[PDB]
């Protein structure tokens, strides 16, 4: 009923489109392509049975045409891999495939009975008689439109005879170097006539990639009868012109003109809208002019269209095919269920309190090693009933219990903080994630131990009391420790807190204490008045904010890293690289410890004394980042860090630095 169908412009599929839609409309060629007995072939790796499905969906959808099993099928799925090649080898690529599963069939021999056409590449002796010829079969033809202004003067060009003169003479077997002509004839032209326009060419000296918008002309009918050798009564060579493939514009969106009947009602094919035109929409608009232009068209012989656009119904399509394809239907109906079930839940990751033990750097815990407790959770449940799910999965009362989503900070910090369950008890957990697609929630219980006897989790006034976690740094040892979390009304002086760090962390009543701020990595602030509210000594107090604290003691001189300071500025220099010797591939190299705050000197140094040389013989070469391999080489002059040198390695990532020796 309506219309003709599109198909879908899916990434950088680009010209497929345009040309799928020609080779559709190419209505001879389509029903042999019914005909491929495809039954036993592989569903996504067909190439056949997938060009079939297109097809059968472009006589039937009313939906626009997917090319998704396709592109996987020929192989070409990543954005140039399409860029990479020209529209004449999909072209080819396409025919070829075809052309060769019709072979064992009654529909052998279709691809060089519409599109192959015979040419002569010849040369001719002058003074000697001496002839080498060339009979060659074409799929297509390439036409240059540099110089020219239509088709006409491209194809006087195409049969151009050309001239062997003094330095250019041709070597003719036992005669020797003579003048000669050297040209080009053809002896067939195919019902279908492809021409390919050489709009743009990978031409350096004037761009690896390009284009021509020059004007160039082409007609509706085009006469060929005199560029042939043989002509014949009742057969001549007049041609209809049938498609007309666009570009405008890097690439530039694709677009294919068509008048499918060979009727002259075009449509302009546009990826999933098709609409009627004009024939100058079609051919007069696509001209040049300097944006849009003309890159390949498609002639039909005058005598043969009745043939080649054979009227085609449901009834050519093999109910093998039909049923096959209305089962891939329903599978691929599944898939779409499936995916939009999976797209209503979301995951909800509970982190507790025994992660946080033995954690030795900044913040909670370890990304990479915590261990969840995972939930899958209707995005628009509530929160009230996975408090209950919690709790009975998890084994607890919900009175002593709480949740502490864990928020992701500003300053690149992840730490629990605050929900009110009172006031937003009611919402969605979507919502209340924000969206966060995975959701990490810090989950507070009773300690196990009072849980047997009278133990509730003690009231939180969301105004007044704040929830710190404390970590006690070692400086003998050089360790952290966490000493759990506290709740305390953010009008406490910091001093009222004092014995009850000393005693989580097993210190004496009275012990001497100096406290740090932990805020950020590198960024740990000395909390230097005591007799403060925490309101006021802490910067911006929140709940998930941490404070750190040691012994203060001569002691602690005597250690490599006597503050809690020092330690964690320790921990954010200390990074281990790995060095790949560049004249060894697939070297796997050798791990070594060094400082983001290494200037060059030292760092050769240091891989010097490991490579028992001298650092004058090591040559060191720049990341290129997330592309893999050596850069340019590393001046022994270079002002900048190490830390300066790896910032293009992404935090997951491990870190490599390619080097040789001298």
């Amino acid at each position: 009923h309506t219309g003709y169908v599109g198909l879908k412009n899916q990434g950088a599929t680009c010209y497929m489109n345009s040309l799928l839609q020609t080779l559709f409309f190419t209505n001879q060629l389509r029903k042999a392509v019914y005909m491929m007995p495809t039954e036993g072939d592989d569903s996504s790796k067909s190439v056949p049975l997938a060009l079939q499905r297109v097809f059968y969906e472009l006589q039937h959808s009313d939906k626009p045409v997917g090319t998704k099993k396709l592109t996987k099928s020929f192989g070409w799925e990543t954005l140039d891999s399409f860029m990479q090649h020209d529209v004449q080898e999909l072209c080819r690529v396409l025919l070829d495939n075809v052309e060769n599963k019709m072979k064992g069939t009654c529909v052998e021999g279709t691809i060089p009975k519409l599109f192959r056409g015979k040419m002569v590449s010849y040369i001719q002796c002058k003074e000697v008689d001496y002839r080498s010829d060339r009979r060659e079969d074409y799929y297509d033809i390439q036409l240059s439109i540099k110089g020219k202004k239509n088709i006409f003067e491209s194809f006087v060009d195409y049969v151009a005879v050309e001239q062997l003169d003094g330095d250019n003479k041709y070597d003719a077997g036992e005669h020797g170097l003579q003048e000669a002509e050297k040209g080009v004839k053809f002896l067939t032209l195919p019902p279908v006539l492809h021409l390919q326009l050489m709009r743009f060419m990978y031409d350096p000296q004037t761009d690896q990639n390009i284009k021509i918008n020059d004007r160039f002309e082409f007609p509706e009918q085009l006469p060929l009868d005199e560029f042939l050798q043989k002509t014949d009564p009742k057969d001549p060579a007049n041609y209809i012109l049938h498609a007309v493939l666009v570009h405008s514009g890097h690439g530039g969106h694709y677009v294919v003109y068509l008048n499918p009947k060979g009727d002259g009602k075009w449509c302009k094919f546009d990826d999933d809208v098709v609409s009627r035109c004009t024939k100058e929409e079609a051919i007069e608009h696509n001209y040049g002019g300097h944006c849009t232009n003309a890159y390949m068209l498609v002639y039909i012989r005058e005598s043969k269209l009745s043939e080649v656009l054979q009227a085609v119904t449901d009834h050519d399509i093999p109910q093998q095919l039909v049923e096959r394809l209305q089962e891939e239907k329903r599978i691929e109906a599944q898939k779409r269920k499936e995916r939009q079930e999976a797209h209503l839940y979301m995951q909800v990751q509970i982190v507790a309190e025994d992660q946080f033990c033995g954690h030795q750097g900044n913040d909670m815990y370890d990304e990479e090693k915590v261990k969840y407790t995972v939930f899958k959770v209707l995005k628009n449940s509530s929160l009230a009933e996975f408090v209950q799910s919690l709790s009975q999965t998890m084994g607890f009362p919900q009175d002593q219990i709480r949740l502490w989503p864990m928020q992701a900070r500003s300053n690149g910090t992840k730490r629990p903080a605050m929900l009110d369950n009172e006031a937003d008890g009611n919402k969605t957990m979507i919502e209340l994630s924000d969206n966060e697609n995975p959701w990490t929630i810090f989950l507070e219980t009773v300690d196990p131990e009072l849980a047997a006897s009278g133990a509730t989790l003690p009231k939180f006034d969301k105004d007044h009391d704040v929830m710190l976690f404390l970590k006690m740094y070692d400086p003998k040892t050089r360790s952290l420790n966490y000493c759990g979390h506290i709740y305390t009304p953010i009008s406490c002086k910091i001093r009222d807190l004092l014995p009850v760090m000393c005693d989580r962390a097993g210190f004496i009543q009275d012990t001497s204490l100096i406290l740090y701020e932990e805020v950020k990595p590198n960024l740990t602030e000395r909390i230097q008045d005591y007799d403060v509210s925490l309101d006021k000594a802490l910067d911006e107090l929140m709940d998930g904010d941490i404070i750190v604290f040691q012994k203060d003691d001569p002691e602690n001189d005597n250690s490599e890293l006597p503050t809690a300071k020092e330690y964690f500025r320790d921990l954010y220099h200390r990074v281990d690289v790995i060095f790949c010797d560049k004249t060894i591939p697939n070297d796997p190299g050798f791990v070594v410890t060094l400082s983001n705050r290494m200037n060059y000197f030292q760092v050769a140094k240091t891989v010097a004394q490991r490579l028992n040389t001298d650092p004058m013989l090591l040559q060191f070469f720049k990341s290129q980042g997330y592309r893999d391999g050596p850069g340019n080489p590393l001046r022994h002059n270079y002002e900048g860090t190490l830390r300066d040198l790896l910032q293009f390695f992404k935090p997951r990532q491990p870190k490599k630095l390619y080097y040789q020796q001298l």
